[PDB]
């Protein structure tokens, strides 16, 4: 009652924050799970594995959003016109057999400007937070309002941006949302590099040295049988062996990201510059004796 | 697992969180229309009254949350009211309960929060959408239902829910008065009979510039202050005319006058609807 023309086995595009929050209602009505998918766009195969997650659920119908939000960027930073690719994105979607894309404008998601926010807690002050200190409101405003817009019973986010993970799923604890929050593995290049629509903006030999993030990352996940000293001092001559590549930081955490334990197990966590790209990557890591494995470690 | 024990016609009492969330999951797909009462308890004919707006909805449920909220502003005596007013379900929850990993993610609310009842308590409208979110995310109430004595506060409550995308109907009920027009309120316990007696000023302000009004706005307050002026012991924080959603009173219109004001440690708040001309 009040539904758009909704196509099942279509894609169906919906810009009124209005119109996709009436269809979702039908859908969860017939008993259908639905699973929402937060993009910025220019869609690679990381999305299409959160994609493939939520297809994966018995009785799903994934809704996939597009939206550049503004209060994430820019000065200072982040700076760049991020890309934009919304025909080839659809059309990914398609044929990914996804029945429900919205695509709101900013108009209609910021009708009053920026008056109700979200106030992250503490961790959102660190590590990516340091230099750019209400990112994380800007994130976890926009995705608290895609949930209550859409009402998914799960939705997806790539581990990569291991930070803005947690912080949702701290959003999600804190304000008793009622959703799982799925994180799914980095999808990686062939050589290792971890997928971002970033990515492209890298020049041949940038393309090249940003490989030494993984690298470092994967030395330390080896080196860390030997202590997190060994780990961190892995992973930091990996990184300096590569021509070009600026640390931004290198820190081990609990999953949480909290305190790491030595010897225990946790994330390590990098973030360097190439050029004038900010590249992201995370792994996890066992330390010491939780390092040990059937077989060599680890 | 079974959704938690419901017995219809009777009070149910959660404390749980999780419980109040299962049981009115599955009223609202019974065909129940789901209503909340937020309320810090110590309940008076103010609260009943908002109980007997949300069970007038055919087909309502009524949830009458109890939560004394430590980042904002008598158990048994309370319940008793509620089964009393017919009220299916009260939810009781602790302080552990509610804020498990203590201040973490909070609402920070618009600049209306630093105004008005926001000078004297910058971080106490923070508090208050904090917990009307949670209640609302716990609840999933298809009505939640408010007094207009904190007019502001209903105002930011209005903010919250159309900026976050809350499909909630936010009700604001007229304020219930004792005889002599004093909003009622908790703290009119505390009034010794001559603050009790100064304390009508208030609303005698308030409704003199309501009827003051039609001769216009300045008209309006300056009837309002003659009789705040005619108060003993009633320091008034501050009186502003401002429109319905408390930006800048539009030359004519409609609008809302607000008053807050101490006798001796008591600070009083009451407002009330103006047309202007
Ligand atoms: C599982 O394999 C991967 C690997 C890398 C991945 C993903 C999946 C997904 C992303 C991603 O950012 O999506 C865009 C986005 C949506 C969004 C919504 C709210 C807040 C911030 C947000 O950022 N990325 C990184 C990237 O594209 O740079
Ligand atoms: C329309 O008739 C009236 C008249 C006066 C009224 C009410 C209704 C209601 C109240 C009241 O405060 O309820 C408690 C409350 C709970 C709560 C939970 C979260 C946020 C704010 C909250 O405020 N009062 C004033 C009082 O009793 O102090």
């Amino acid at each position: 009652m009040a539904i758009p023309a909704f196509h099942p086995g279509e894609l169906n595009v919906y810009s009124a924050p209005g119109d996709v929050a009436d269809v979702s209602r039908a859908l969860r009505l017939t008993g259908r799970r639905v699973m929402l998918v937060p993009t910025m766009g220019a869609l690679h195969e990381g999305h299409l594995a959160l994609v493939r997650a939520a297809k994966r659920v018995p009785g799903s119908v994934v809704v996939v959003s597009i939206f550049v939000n503004p209060m994430q960027f820019g000065a200072g930073g982040d700076l760049d016109a991020y890309p934009r690719t919304p025909d080839d994105d659809l059309a990914q979607l398609r044929a990914e057999g996804v029945e429900i894309a919205f695509t709101p404008t900013t108009a209609a998601m910021y009708p009053d400007g920026l008056r109700t926010t979200v106030q992250p807690g503490p961790l959102a002050a660190e590590l990516e937070g340091g230099p750019r200190p209400t990112h994380f409101a800007g994130v976890l405003t926009v995705v608290l309002k895609l949930l209550q817009i859409v009402r998914p019973d799960r939705v997806f986010f790539g581990e990569k941006d291991y930070q803005q993970l947690v912080l949702i799923r701290q959003l999600v604890a804190d304000f008793n949302l009622d959703v799982a929050v799925v994180g799914v593995p980095t999808v990686r290049e062939a050589d290792g590099l971890a997928m971002s629509s970033r990515n492209r903006y890298l020049d041949p030999a940038q393309r090249a040295a940003a490989v030494a993030l993984s690298a470092a990352l994967t030395a330390a996940a080896h080196a860390a049988t030997a202590g997190a000293q060994a780990a961190l001092d892995a992973a930091r001559a990996v990184l300096d062996a590569a021509p070009g590549v600026a640390v931004d930081y290198l820190e081990l955490r609990d999953i949480g990201l909290g305190p790491m334990p030595l010897n225990g197990s946790g994330r390590l966590l990098v973030a360097a510059r190439l050029g004038t790209t900010r590249l992201l990557d995370n792994i996890a890591i066992e330390i010491g004796t939780f390092a040990g494995t059937d077989r060599p470690d680890g």
